[PDB]
DNA sequence: GGAATTATAATTCC
DNA sequence: GGAATTATAATTCC
């Protein structure tokens, strides 16, 4: 149990750092069998992040503006992930630091299609984007969804529930031999 | 005006013929706009014969074990098309013969899949089969029928009512059932 | 999980 | 209306 629930290859950091948390989305299944996960987004003075959390116990630690200290959380490619081996505290006032405005403001900034279709295939891809079309198939949901310059389709195979100016986190870039797709994957999560 | 609505290359035949009506279905909307049309089974000592009619006049006269008798009908490939230009009388006692027990028989059986799967592209199919398989697609809706022991796949283009096959084309790669101008379904 | 394979639906040309 | 073309979904293999 030490990386349970952690995507496979993640580095584990021991050292504590503390964080200013931005946003967090309520619990959701991501898998049959398994607990619910939260998505969030928190901001150190360097830079924001984006986190995956596995343990529910630490969903209200995970409240906006709330600044929390992590240790032995994981990194899975510039994404954080937390289990039930990472210790999650209240900040104390003297490691608090002020957010700078610019890493705010990009963090609600949502990267545009045409930029996203140039990243390694695999990326995970995070923003709100307009959408244009609802397909529905027995085993998947697609999407096509648009910026001011580009479009992109989106794959839905994971249940068709609660699915109906969209939200999407945790998407897969797929860059095939064909022209280029976000897919759903582990931890996908559509928000309206 | 004549062979309207009529398949094109029909064979015309100005002979009177006189048939007794098996079947009829009740008269249906095959194409926009077009008047309604209905299948018929009928038949004469030597043969049964599929019916297709255009002239919704003639529906009372299309009643089960009525004799009829058609003339300047049409056969395009082996089957009766009639309309307006057709006509249609009711038949006099003295042709009013009998058909033989395995003639209605033949008309009544259902040709199995695998001997229809051989028959030349572009032939109607007549039957009634067992549905295991329905898919609904924004532009088709797909069954699958099957007998023991055989299968095949039946497209369906039009308005999707659906929940007894006539006049389904045959078709390549491998073969399926298709809907045509004049396909229906019974339950 | 992603790409490549196969299955399948819809479009198009004759 | 049928077959071949292309578009699309689903399956499979690494």
């Amino acid at each position: 149990t030490p990386k349970k629930n952690i995507s496979k290859g993640a580095v584990l950091h021991e050292k504590p750092m503390t964080v200013m948390v931005l946003t967090a989305t309520e619990p959701f299944n991501y898998k049959e069998g398994k607990e619910n996960m939260f998505h969030a987004t928190v901001a150190t003075e360097s830079q924001y992040y984006r986190v995956k959390v596995f343990n529910m116990d630490l969903k209200e630690k995970f409240t906006e503006n709330k600044f929390i200290t992590i240790s032995k959380y994981f990194n899975s490619s510039g994404i954080l992930e937390i289990n039930e081996t990472a210790t999650v505290s209240e900040a104390a006032p003297n490691q608090m630091f002020e957010v700078p405005k610019n890493i705010i403001r990009s963090a609600k900034e949502t990267l545009k299609i045409s930029k996203i279709k140039e990243l390694d295939s695999g990326t995970l891809i995070y923003g709100v984007f307009a959408v244009e079309k609802k397909k529905v198939n027995d085993k998947s949901i697609t999407f096509k969804i648009k910026d001011n310059e580009d479009n992109i389709k989106v794959v839905w195979d994971k249940e068709q529930h609660n699915i109906n100016k969209l939200q999407l986190f945790s998407f897969h870039l797929r860059k095939g031999n064909g022209k280029p797709i976000l897919h759903s994957g582990n931890h996908s999560f559509i928000k309206g």
